[PDB]
C-alpha cells in the first residue's frame, strides 16, 4: 500500500462523491488481518496528529482555575471553572451538550478529583474524559496539536474508522493525513502495515473506495 494507491484512492473518492449542500470529509477505514482483538493489548486508542489537520479544527474545552483558565481565554477556548463542576453534575443535559459540542477537554491536574466525581459519568462512556496538565503548563502547544488531533480507536474488532480532513484540502494532504494515522498502526504490531487487511477512503456520503 504505497503512496500512489492511497492517492488513487482519495482521488476516486472524491470522483464519486454526488455533490451535497456541506462540505463532506474524508473518512478513512482500515480492516485488520492476523491481530487478535481478544488480547486488550491488541486494541488500539491512540490519538494523531494530522499533519494538515481535520479540515476543521477541533473544539476543545479547559477545566481550571487561576492562569490556565486565562490561557484558554487568550487561545478563545470554552473555560469550564471549577465552580461549573459540580453545577454541570447536577445538570447532566447541560453536560451531555457541552460534551457534544466539543472534541477534547484538558483539565487543571488538581482538578481531577472533582472531574471525575461529577463529571465522569457523562464524559468517561464519550471518550472525552479530560487529558490532564500540571496546573503551570503553557497549554499552547498542546492546545495547537488537539486542534489537529483526530483519535483511532478500534475497541474490541479488528477495524476502525477516522477522520482524515475535507474536501477542501487537497489530495496531497489528505494522503499525508492518512499516512499519519498508518504510522500508528505500523508502530503497534511486530509486522506493522502487513497488518492492514483492506482499506478504503470515502466521502462523507460518498462510496467507500478500496486502496
Ligand atoms: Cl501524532
Ligand atoms: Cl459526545
Ligand atoms: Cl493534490
Amino acid at each position: 500500500m504505497d503512496r500512489e494507491a492511497l492517492l488513487q484512492a482519495v482521488k476516486e473518492a472524491r470522483e464519486l462523491a454526488k455533490p451535497r449542500n456541506f462540505t463532506q470529509s474524508f473518512e478513512f477505514i482500515a480492516t485488520l488481518k492476523e491481530i487478535d482483538m481478544r488480547k486488550p493489548e491488541n486494541r488500539i486508542k491512540t490519538e494523531v496528529v494530522l499533519p494538515h489537520g481535520r479540515g476543521k479544527e477541533a473544539k476543545i474545552a479547559v477545566i481550571g482555575t487561576g492562569d490556565l483558565a486565562k490561557q484558554a481565554e487568550e487561545l478563545g477556548l470554552t473555560v469550564i471553572r471549577k465552580e461549573e463542576i459540580e453545577e454541570l453534575g447536577k445538570n447532566k443535559r447541560k453536560l451531555r451538550k457541552i460534551a457534544k459540542a466539543h472534541d477534547f477537554f484538558i483539565a487543571q491536574a488538581d482538578l481531577m478529583p472533582l472531574i471525575g466525581r461529577y463529571m465522569g459519568v457523562i464524559l468517561g462512556p464519550r471518550g472525552k474524559m479530560p487529558k490532564p496538565v500540571p496546573a503551570n503548563a503553557n497549554i499552547k502547544p498542546l492546545v495547537e496539536r488537539l486542534k489537529k488531533t483526530v483519535v483511532i480507536n478500534t475497541r474490541d474488532k479488528p477495524y476502525f474508522q477516522v477522520l482524515v480532513g475535507n474536501e477542501k484540502m487537497t489530495d496531497e494532504q489528505i494522503v499525508d493525513n492518512i499516512e499519519a494515522v498508518l504510522n500508528v498502526v505500523a508502530k503497534k504490531y511486530e509486522k506493522g502495515l502487513y497488518h492492514i487487511k483492506d482499506a478504503y477512503v470515502k466521502l462523507t456520503m460518498g462510496p467507500a473506495v478500496k486502496v
